[PDB]
């Protein structure tokens, strides 16, 4: 435990320091002392001889294995030095630098702030165009460590072009450890409102889709979690066919986290996207989602997104009618009505009411929905929800609008109209005409319009004093409201 000096024009000093760092005995003596540790750093940070830099970086690396060696480099200002070396043209130096930084980030307290201040994030993002996978795996892990729970770092990663670079890695490499660490960076970034659209624009959804049948469960699951974050209100994408097919297959997985994510992504991607609705139906998505709901039982983390996806798939696309029938044909009607009952919570009830509204568009579903008891439960929901509004999550006004809307469609059928009227709903429907909410006025006037095609019901509506509020509604700025109001008035 002796030498501690050195001088300009000589680097045989470093070439002797290094070997001592291999032997733990001498290694503890050199790191217990803040003497030449600082004198190691200056060398590395300054010289233009390539072999001294790697000898210097190599030494710092060997010291990073011990709690005090980390402290040594840290207190000695090794972090800005190490970050500077991330610009080195020697692969061996780059590798020592990122690895030492990695060790500091893992164990040394204060290292993360120190790396951020030193401009580490920008340098690490810039290194994502390198081609060595073990190097990329360390680099992306440093980024995960620095980005997690740190919004500031996330925005810097975005500004530096992180999303495209990470997406390119997922589209390029097969090395599992690298794909997994890169997916964890994307997962962290995917909850940032700025990073999310950037990742989508980079083609991140399609890229993550590539890995959904990888043998590595941790890789699949991270891709799924990230996809669920990204898919929520994304721009319309091309080349989604493969991803959509795989998600439908994943619904049948024995892993509940896989099923939950698959349903949620399918829900997100099908919302108002008729192209995606079509593709999903074409690969048997209705059957798969119904099976998923049936198997899920009272697990609302699965049923809620699955029912939302079914709601999307049963509306407003070329095969919507086929889908409406398919829910019935795959034995789905009884469970859908069941989900309107306790123990279902409000989000699930809201989604289920919406699905039933779409299913009722299909005449062949009118009788089975009635037989399964959809009508009285929808009425009870509506009555209680209306009372609640008149006295954060789901607003009861949404349940009022939803149930009335479902009853509006079910009322196309003559037997359903008899049941609906038989439940003393006309007085409530008329009171809903007075609602502040145009959407509620609309379905209320709509259901009254269906009911009023039968003479006996037309008289009951008139007797309920509907004429006055309907006349007010003739002048509604909402053309749908005005049209239904005019139609009820006519039938009376």
């Amino acid at each position: 435990l002796l030498n501690d000096e050195d001088q300009v024009v000589v680097n045989k000093a470093a070439v002797m320091v290094h070997q001592l760092s291999k032997k733990e005995a001498s290694r503890h003596a050199i790191m217990r002392s803040p003497q030449m540790v600082s004198a190691i750093v200056r060398t590395m940070q300054n010289t233009n001889d390539v072999e001294t830099a790697r000898c210097t970086a190599g030494t710092l690396h060997n010291l990073s294995h011990h709690r005090e060696g980390l402290l040594a480099i840290f207190k000695s200002g090794g972090i800005p030095a190490l970050v500077k070396m991330l610009g080195s043209p020697v692969d061996s130096v780059l590798f020592y630098a990122i690895t030492t930084l990695h060790n500091l980030l893992l164990h040394q307290e204060g290292a993360k702030m120190a790396v951020r201040l030193a401009g580490g994030l920008q340098k690490m993002v810039a290194l994502l165009n390198k081609t060595n996978v073990k190097f990329l795996a360390i680099t992306t892990d440093c980024l995960q460590i620095l980005a997690y729970g740190n919004q500031e770092s996330k925005l810097i990663i975005l500004a530096s072009g992180g999303p495209q670079a990470l997406v390119n890695i997922m589209r390029t490499y097969t090395y599992e450890k690298l794909l997994w660490t890169t997916s964890r960076v994307l997962k962290v970034l995917s909850v940032c409102s700025s990073n999310k659209p950037a990742i989508v624009e980079a083609g991140g959804m399609q890229a993550l889709g590539l890995h959904l049948t990888d043998p590595s469960q941790r890789l699949v699951q991270n891709c799924l979690w990230t996809l669920r974050n990204l898919s929520d209100a994304a721009t319309k994408q091309e080349g989604m066919e493969g991803l959509l097919g795989t998600l439908v297959q994943l619904l049948g997985s024995d892993d509940i986290n896989v099923v939950t994510c698959a349903a949620g992504i399918l829900s997100n991607l099908t919302c108002n996207n008729y192209k995606n609705k079509m593709m999903v139906c074409q690969v048997g998505g209705i059957e798969a989602l119904v099976r998923t709901v049936l198997r899920a039982g009272d697990r609302e983390d699965i049923t809620e997104p699955a029912i939302c996806a079914l709601r999307h798939l049963t509306s407003r696309h070329q095969e919507a009618e086929m889908a409406q029938n398919a829910v019935r044909l795959h034995y789905g009607l009884p469970v859908v009505v069941k989900l309107l009952h306790p123990p279902s919570h409000w989000p699930l009830i809201k989604a289920t009411v919406g699905l039933i509204r779409n299913l009722a568009l299909c005449p062949a579903n009118h009788a089975p929905l009635r037989e399964q008891g959809a009508i009285p439960r929808l009425v009870q929901l509506l009555v209680r929800a209306h009372q609640d509004t008149q006295r954060e999550g789901v607003r009861m006004e949404e349940i009022v609008e939803g149930c009335t809307g479902a009853l509006h469609i079910l009322a196309r059928d003559v037997h359903n109209r008899i049941v609906i009227r038989g439940l003393n709903t006309i007085p409530l429907f008329v009171q809903l005409l007075y609602s502040p909410i145009e959407n509620i006025q609309r379905v209320a006037a709509g259901v009254l319009c269906e009911l009023a095609q039968d003479k006996e019901a037309a008289e009951a509506i008139e007797a309920e004093g509907a004429t006055a509020p309907l006349t007010e509604l003739l002048h509604s700025r909402n053309e749908g409201v005005a049209t239904y109001a005019a139609a009820v008035l006519f039938r009376m």
